[PDB]
């Protein structure tokens, strides 16, 4: 459900998009990533229709995850109209997770 987003589609996967975009920026080293993982990827089947889910690989796209500002992961943005309307920073409980995002929909 959750698809894999480089520097080369970012533009037109995420910037562009028609909803919302929930941006999950992670790497393979990350213990916490791995937490939260099977979460975002359920968040995506509930959100279905209202925001799309994308998942970035810090390692392999280091020029993204530095253009916006991921010192630290596991980090999601949310972007709406193709600018980060919020920052989440470290693992956070489902129910923390959509408050935040419903907010902005
Ligand atoms: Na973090």
């Amino acid at each position: 459900s959750v698809i894999e987003v480089t520097d080369e589609n970012f533009e037109q996967e995420v910037l562009k998009s028609d909803k919302p975009v929930l941006v999950d920026f992670w790497a393979p080293w990350c213990g916490p990533c791995r937490m939260i993982a099977p979460i975002i990827e359920e968040l995506a089947k509930e959100y279905e229709g209202k925001v799309k889910v994308v998942k970035v690989n810090v390692d392999e796209n280091p020029n993204t995850a530095a253009q916006y500002g991921i010192r630290s992961i596991p980090t999601l943005l949310l972007f709406k109209n193709g600018q980060v309307v919020d920052r989440l920073v470290g693992a956070q409980p489902k129910e923390a997770l959509k408050e935040r995002i419903d907010k902005h929909l």
